């Protein structure tokens, strides 16, 4: 799958 990235503090992945 595709894993985007966002800064939630720290950077996390978002898997789709």
């Amino acid at each position: 799958a595709l894993v985007f990235f966002a800064e939630d503090a720290a950077i996390i992945g978002l898997m789709v």
